């Protein structure tokens, strides 16, 4: 997947993300460096800024960032935020150019 970027920090996510190439909904899912299974949402938002998402975890494997709406998939959470925004800072666009 694209937007999947390993073995990466919150600030090296950040740093990534504000790279040139990378404009407004530019986003990456990472997985926590400390917590095996805790995956996190950052988009780039307009000075220009990075937002963190916390991926919670449903016990039958599925996942949401809302109470709201849950997905059984991250390709579905992806999906879902690229449509719209939905409670996030923006709209989902590119997953983040190295
Ligand atoms: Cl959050």
């Amino acid at each position: 997947e694209p937007w999947f970027f390993k073995n990466l920090s919150r600030k090296d996510a950040e740093r990534q993300l504000l790279a040139p190439g990378n404009t407004h909904g530019s986003f990456l899912i990472r997985e926590s460096e400390s917590t095996a299974g805790s995956f996190s949402l950052s988009v780039r938002d307009f000075g220009e800024v990075v937002k963190h998402y916390k991926i919670r975890n449903l016990d039958n494997g599925g996942f949401y960032i809302s109470p709201r709406i849950t997905f059984p998939g991250l390709h579905e959470l992806v999906r879902h935020y690229t449509n719209a925004s939905d409670g996030l800072c923006t709209r989902l666009s590119r997953p983040c150019q190295t």
